[PDB]
């Protein structure tokens, strides 16, 4: 019988790869279908380049791909339209915003699998130890808390201790972190939904200069090479007061044998001032059937199973990853395990998107521009003012003659 082959998630990032293979194998056992899991590199932009090799070749060697929320406009030609396979009632069980994101020129490229939003992780034990009752609401507060707690923990002999870790490596995760810095300073969305390239403004410049000012001071010098896992590893070992990361790090930090089990909470990221917007970059994964799959029916069945209530529930309970089904946010077992899913649901719903809708199939080029110009500020090569001017110019060239 057919062998259904899946590429999605990575064994290099938390438990995602391992869990994904387990789910695919469970489907295979349930249906009596042979399955194979193909592993992927950690970083989304590397995954995209890998999958593009299969797509360019029209390869039948992968039937199902896990695709990033930023990808439908790029990958649509390589996706089987799922719309004829789903009833309107079935589709309404997912958040409509994500179904819409995944629909490109009428083609439902992919089913919503898990969502994602950037959040602030904080050491509650250390806040209490140093006289703070709440996590920081403004970036200035975050800096002040980080300096005071670092001073004390260093003095007490933890030479590995930092105030803040985040994703500063030149890759897609930095575009996510930088959108949050820029938007939370009232500096806009980099490229607005209407197409306006707005990033050349003083608030965006200030956001980038602020981030530079962390490097080597409250954040390690090496933070300019950190992706999700590098940040998480410093944090999880007990060596950072604060971390910006995604939901998945919560379950990992709570696992038996984690140095920080029971010592942390999560909240919305800080912002420049009370009247700035909260920023949480929208992330997450969707499930695509390859246009080149020889087994569309079987692959659709697998995608439906993976996106089902009980599989998403398992993802939420065991891996603290966010459902794309609103009904799961009222599920007693989901909430007992992750009470913060309720507290932060409005943050998740109000997550700010990267400019993938407006950039469409040129999104990856736009994002590479963003992360390289932002990186040049983090490394000290450029100031924020020059970097946003140069970024404006780069994005104008990329998007010239593109309309949405
Ligand atoms: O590193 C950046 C990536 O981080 C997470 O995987 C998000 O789910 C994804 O949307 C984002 O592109």
């Amino acid at each position: 019988g057919p062998v259904i082959r899946v590429a999605g998630d990575s064994t290099a990032v938390g438990e995602g790869g391992r869990w994904m293979k387990e789910m695919v194998e469970a489907w295979g056992k349930k249906t009596g279908t042979r399955v194979e899991y193909i592993d992927s590199p950690a970083d989304t932009n590397d995954r995209l380049a890998l999958y593009q090799q299969y797509w360019a070749a029209r390869s039948p060697d992968v039937d199902v791909y896990m695709i990033d929320v930023i990808w439908p406009g790029i990958v649509a030609p390589h996706a089987l339209d799922l719309k004829p396979y789903l009833t309107e009632a079935e589709l309404k069980e997912f958040f409509p915003r994500i179904v819409q994101n995944n629909t490109i020129r009428g083609k439902l490229t992919s089913l919503p699998f898990f969502t994602d939003a950037g959040i602030l992780y904080y050491r509650k034990d250390l806040l209490e130890k140093y006289g703070y009752t709440s996590p920081p609401r403004t970036w200035n507060e975050l800096e002040q808390m980080a300096e005071r707690v670092m001073e004390g923990e260093r003095r007490a002999g933890n030479r590995d201790f930092w105030g803040f870790v985040f994703q500063g490596k030149p890759y897609e995760g930095l575009t996510c972190d930088a959108l949050e810095w820029i938007y939370s300073h009232g500096g806009g969305r980099i490229v607005e939904p209407d197409g306006t390239i707005s990033v050349n403004n003083g608030r965006a410049a200030l956001a980038l200069n602020r981030a530079h000012g962390w490097v080597g001071r409250i954040a390690p010098q090496g933070v300019t090479s950190y992706a999700e896992e590098e940040a998480r590893n410093v944090w999880q070992q007990g060596n950072s007061l604060f971390m910006r990361n995604w939901p998945y790090a919560y379950a990992l930090g709570q696992a038996e044998g984690s140095p920080i089990r029971g010592k942390f909470g999560v909240t919305v990221l800080p912002k420049a001032s009370a009247d700035a917007p909260n920023a949480a970059t929208l992330g997450g994964a969707q499930l695509m059937v390859s246009a080149y799959s020889r087994y569309p029916k079987e692959a659709v069945d697998l995608v439906k199973y993976l996106a089902s209530y009980e599989v998403q529930k398992d993802n939420a309970v065991r891996l603290s990853r966010l459902p794309t089904r609103p009904a799961l946010y009222t599920d007693r077992d989901v909430l007992a395990r992750n009470p913060w899913f309720r507290d932060l649901l409005p943050v998740f719903q109000n997550a700010v998107s990267r400019p993938s809708d407006v950039a469409g199939a040129r999104y990856n080029q736009v994002s590479e521009a963003i992360w390289t110009e932002v990186h040049s500020v983090l490394t000290g090569r450029k100031k924020g003012e020059q970097a946003v001017r140069d970024l404006e110019a780069r994005i104008r060239r990329i998007l010239r003659h593109h309309h949405h």
